[PDB]
């Protein structure tokens, strides 16, 4: 079985082609495999897949160094489009390709960056889903330790965004898990905290639910420009500064769907017996 290795936003990834192989892996091989001494060795492991839909394109499937079958974040969607471009498997510059939770469609650009287009961010509250009378620019959300304010969305997955002084000194270890599983969440959230520079320009680290705080979460670069652009702090076209890296985040208002710009680069080839 042939594979590739790439990487973006400080996370490695093995990408491989489940369209013209019959591949199959279990909890074990991916652990295995994610084994940096005695396996690949990787962050995570995606299979594109042949999306049994006329409309889109592609399917993939991304997997935690665990074993898990992971479904969040939009992560690997550059590595995607890299990989499903490089390889041949399209000529289309836009590609609609579906995950476990929803779809997206993806772009090309000449600059060798991938566009992905998120969709309209949900303001609903009982449609994110976060139990409040109304919808609020600023909830007031109270935790054992402290009351903070914040801003929900919605992508896919529930969001929660507050705004910090400083990146580095923000309570993320402890308000992080309060906010996660706060009961005005009933499915949970993704905790964003974002500190704003300039009106283009922040910084900002996600505690994503059941899972915590890891590289990089491109969801939550979503959800914190849109709130961000909403709450008018932030500018139409911000850059978003996550632990893993840099993001391009485009949104113009509501009734406007919302551009991802990241990039995604690819190391190597490898074949690997069973």
């Amino acid at each position: 079985m042939q594979f590739s290795k790439m990487h973006g936003l400080g996370n490695d990834f093995v990408v491989v082609d489940g369209v013209t192989q019959n591949v199959f892996f279990t909890p074990e091989t991916i652990r295995r495999l994610a084994n940096r001494h005695c396996g690949i060795g990787f962050d995570q492991l995606l299979i594109v897949e042949a999306p049994y839909d006329p409309e889109l394109d592609f399917h993939y499937r991304i997997f935690n160094a665990d074993g898990s079958e992971v479904s969040q974040c939009g992560n690997g969607a550059r590595c995607f489009a890299r990989f499903v471009t490089l390889k041949g498997l399209t000529n289309k510059k836009d590609i609609s390709v579906s995950t476990q939770k929803g779809n997206m469609v993806l772009t090309v650009k000449d600059m060798n960056q991938i566009r992905v287009n998120m969709g309209e961010p949900i303001w609903e509250p009982a449609k994110i889903p976060f139990t409040a009378n109304k919808f609020e620019k600023n909830y007031i959300l109270r935790t054992d330790i402290q009351t903070v304010l914040c801003g929900a969305v919605s992508m896919g997955n529930p969001h929660c965004v507050v705004q910090v002084d400083d990146i580095q000194t923000a309570n993320v270890e402890q308000l992080g898990p309060l906010l996660e599983s706060h009961e005005r969440f009933p499915e949970r959230v993704n905790a964003g905290f974002m500190q704003i520079i300039n009106k283009e320009h922040i910084k900002l680290r996600v505690y994503e639910r059941g899972a915590g705080e890891t590289q990089a979460c491109g969801s939550g670069a979503c959800a914190a420009v849109a709130v961000g652009i909403m709450q008018g702090l932030l500018n139409n076209n911000v850059q978003v500064d996550l632990p893993g890296g840099s993001l391009m985040i485009e949104w113009n208002g509501v009734g406007h769907p919302l551009y991802m710009t990241g990039e995604a680069t690819h190391i190597y080839d490898g074949f690997i017996t069973l």
